[PDB]
């Protein structure tokens, strides 16, 4: 069970992934919750540079890929041990933020993601959609309005490219409403 | 002008490149010296991580590329201001060390390098060869069998493109080598 949460800043990812972790734990599931960038000792060192320092779009992309490669190395084992792995952001983020947001190109980033993850693809990905103004009012260097609009639109394209994996949630709903939707979709495995 | 030096840890890179600067400073030429990994503020942070931490081959590779794309942007400026760029280690480093040394594939690393460096190829690159024990005599990237692989990687790369890579015998004298480079 490999599930990821995606969406722009302020969409509600961190909140929802935790509510989901509790629900699966209470039901007697071995849950592993991780975030990106970060999730490993060195990945967290990488995360601090990405947030604290300004970098070119390609270097920025390579840093997210390094952190991702390190995180994958660890979670794969968990997955191969009956553990449920929940991730706060994954490959779609690089596609949406660096592919669309920074305009490096959807295809290029996806190919790099493939090399970086050795093909580990989520079974289920919750994309929480919300308009930018709402997200920013409720919610770093990534939160610029225009940038985030391109990101949001990029995520919507991705939802269209992988409808089997990506489940689009309506971020305008209440926190508890969305959680209902989340649990409802999980119930199907 | 864009110059770069390659070769394993202890082949005589820092020594040569300098001696090729104090020569150009001597003849007016405005040169700037940069090294990889590092060369920029964030790059030195990435450098620290690569030397102090244990990372998987790919993370290792992506960290070098991140550092390279940052420096490259800064190098495009100097070769825009008419400067002279002497660089200790570059794309070949990733190919030999990550491609062959880590066995991630020559073409793979080569393509990432293109993407990360926006197709910036050095005019002249000096590959300084030496056996492993000698170099060691003179970090985590220094395990004989690995270096062996890296050396092989450098030589197989020297074959491919003999257009810019000029080999030298680091087992020689510092002045002997120097002279050989001063020519080009
Ligand atoms: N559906 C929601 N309705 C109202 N506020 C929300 C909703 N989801 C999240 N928030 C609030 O927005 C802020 C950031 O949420 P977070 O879960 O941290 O979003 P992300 O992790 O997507 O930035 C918090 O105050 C969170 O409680
Ligand atoms: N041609 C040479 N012959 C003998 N020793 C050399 C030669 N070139 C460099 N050295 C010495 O090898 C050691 C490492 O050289 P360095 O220039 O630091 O190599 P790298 O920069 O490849 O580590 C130093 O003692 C340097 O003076
Ligand atoms: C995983 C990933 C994150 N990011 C950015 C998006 C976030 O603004 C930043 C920090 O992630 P997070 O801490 O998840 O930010 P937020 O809680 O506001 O959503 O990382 C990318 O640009 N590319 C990526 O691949
Ligand atoms: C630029 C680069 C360096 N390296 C390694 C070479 C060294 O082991 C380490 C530090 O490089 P460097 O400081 O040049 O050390 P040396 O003088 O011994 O050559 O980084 C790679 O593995 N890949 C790369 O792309
Ligand atoms: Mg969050």
């Amino acid at each position: 069970m490999f599930i990821t949460f995606e969406g722009i800043d302020g969409s509600g990812k961190s909140t929802q992934i935790q509510l989901l972790a509790q629900y699966l734990e209470k039901r007697g599931k071995k849950v592993i919750l991780k975030r990106e960038p970060g999730g490993t000792e060195t990945g967290e060192k990488i995360r601090k540079i990405l947030l604290e320092e300004e970098v070119t779009p390609k270097a920025e992309l390579f840093l997210f890929l390094a952190s991702r490669n390190l995180l994958v190395t660890e979670i794969k084992q968990y997955l191969s041990e009956g553990y449920a792995v929940l991730l706060d952001r994954y490959t779609d983020s690089s596609v949406a933020y660096q592919g669309f947001g920074r305009n490096l190109g959807k295809e290029i980033v996806e190919e790099l993601n493939d090399f970086a993850t050795d093909g580990l693809i989520p079974d289920l990905t919750f994309y929480i959609d919300v308009d930018v103004e709402t997200a920013l009012k409720r919610k770093n260097r990534f939160e610029k309005r225009e940038f985030l609009e391109r990101v949001r639109e990029g995520y919507l394209v991705l939802a269209r490219e992988h409808p089997e994996r990506i489940v689009v949630l309506d971020g305008k709903r209440s926190i508890e409403e969305i959680h209902r939707d989340v649990v409802r979709e999980v119930k199907r495995r």
